[PDB]
């Protein structure tokens, strides 16, 4: 065929039920991911091609980076309970990845001052019962597919998107290869 089982996807022996739709992890920490959000555009590229009202998640994971990492996994749960992950996203890969600017939890919190969320707000969001649980649903979704790289999707709780399978000369037609490869696991 032309998308092939261990070509463009690999298929989970063991699929998780009630997965979301499209199920992104990445780590702020992880330089594909990097990458993926600055260079190539990878979510939003998917979302242009899935219908409207497919819904998307994207969650970060905690084994890269030690301390810093699950700092970050917590930091994104507050980043998603606010609705400002479009905002924090880049600051938060550049300076990790970039600058190197961040190196505690008050650095990262200095992101989400910058991006203009109130430090009252963050600071209560960050010690929130809805973040704890926010966090350990990013922990559950990873632990349900036995993670262990990044950057990664998975459709359906049951399809894992294999990059590796693509041609990566050109990284314009590398993006429609993995969002056509999205779309054709969507409709599967």
């Amino acid at each position: 065929a032309q998308y092939e089982d261990g070509k463009q996807y690999t298929t989970l022996e063991k699929p998780v039920a009630g997965a979301p739709q499209v199920l992104e992890f990445f780590s702020f920490f992880c330089p594909h991911c990097y990458q993926f959000e600055e260079v190539l555009h990878i979510s939003d590229n998917v979302k242009k091609k899935l219908p409207e009202g497919v819904k998307m998640t994207k969650y970060h994971v905690n084994f890269m980076g030690g301390d810093l990492g699950k700092d970050l996994t917590q930091a994104w749960a507050v980043a998603m309970a606010l609705g400002v992950e479009d905002k924090v996203t880049v600051p938060l890969f550049e300076g990790v990845q970039k600058t190197q600017t961040i190196r505690s939890a008050s650095d990262i919190r200095d992101v989400f001052i910058n991006a203009g969320i109130k430090g009252e707000e963050y600071d209560a969001a960050w010690n929130s019962f809805v973040v704890k649980s926010l966090v350990a649903q990013q922990e559950k979704a990873a632990a349900d597919v036995q993670l262990r790289g990044v950057p990664a999707m998975f459709v359906n709780g049951k399809y894992q998107l294999n990059p590796q399978g693509m041609d990566t000369s050109n990284m314009d037609v590398f993006v429609q290869q993995y969002a056509d490869t999205v779309k054709y696991l969507s409709e599967k």
